[PDB]
């Protein structure tokens, strides 16, 4: 339904845009940090803004040099990225660059708006809909190789979740 | 179909969010342009990143001041815009902050990969529905109230398009 166009448009407009240069992007910074952008992916659809008040565990850091472009009109249009830490009983252990997948927040706001036209009940449908077209392109896509991973997830702790893709 | 999605996407991921601050924005800068956001629909989804080389009476003049807010875990993201000089017979004729409504790249992009499942026949009709759902989004949003204007074209002059709508 909606969320398969978001996905095609999660890629189009964004990650076959800077998944190209990522790698470049972290050994400027190093110049310890994970070689993978990690995109947390809530089935809820509970896309909090500021990702350090969503679990003490996990800490702004630092972000990435900006990469910019000429995009639609716009001169120098801007994608930046956040490092965060990973705490795990009060030690560092992990550090990568982190974000959800904004386009949940569309499917959520989506839900809360009539005109939308679109159900509170199918945010669920729509997030796991939007998680699979997301897989399956990722899966083909040459600018993904390594580069990338999701971590989907339902709440019924969010560190331990980033940890254990972390670990090897 | 998709162009919904894109639309009320544009609109919750964006419009929404700067249309609020953006005569904030443009006081600022004057401190001659129009008070209005001109988001330019080719309804063939022509859209180029560099506009100024689209049409040689359109004339980048300036970055308006940018906004910045977090945004689902990245710190610090950026939403900044250009202005534009408008020329007629050498003469300057018009200034304004101006733009491609550029989920109109992604209908393009879509239209293009085999796997999205939408064929390059569907990306006037998508680009239409995706003007009308733009259009009846923004008729009802509290955040437009003047601040904006869809310019939406067929190409069988841009600047002159532009023109006309900048006239009184
Ligand atoms: N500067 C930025 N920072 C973070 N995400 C971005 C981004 N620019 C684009 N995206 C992602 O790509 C999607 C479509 O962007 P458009 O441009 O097509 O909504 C967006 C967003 O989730
Ligand atoms: N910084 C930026 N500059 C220009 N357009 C932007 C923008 N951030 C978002 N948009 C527009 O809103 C749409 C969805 O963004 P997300 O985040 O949801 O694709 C995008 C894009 O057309």
């Amino acid at each position: 339904n909606v969320a398969h166009g978001l996905a095609w448009s999660y890629y189009i407009g964004y990650l076959r845009l800077i998944l190209p240069e990522l790698q470049a992007r972290i050994r400027t910074y190093n110049q310890a940090v994970s070689q993978r952008l990690y995109i947390l992916l809530p089935l809820d659809c509970g896309v909090p803004d500021n990702l350090s008040m969503a679990d003490p565990n996990i800490r702004f850091l630092d972000k990435l040099p900006q990469q910019t472009g000429d995009r639609a009109g716009i001169k120098d249009r801007v994608y930046s990225n956040s490092i965060y830490e990973l705490l795990e009983n009060g030690q560092r252990a992990g550090t990568c660059v982190l974000e959800y997948a904004t386009p949940l927040q569309t499917l959520f706001a989506m839900s809360q708006y009539s005109q939308a036209g679109f159900s509170r009940e199918d945010r669920l449908e729509q997030a796991k809909l939007f998680c699979r077209t997301l897989e399956d392109i990722l899966a083909d896509a040459p600018e993904s190789q390594n580069n990338c991973r999701l971590i989907a997830y339902q709440e019924p702790s969010l560190s331990q979740e980033v940890l254990r893709h972390l670990r090897q």
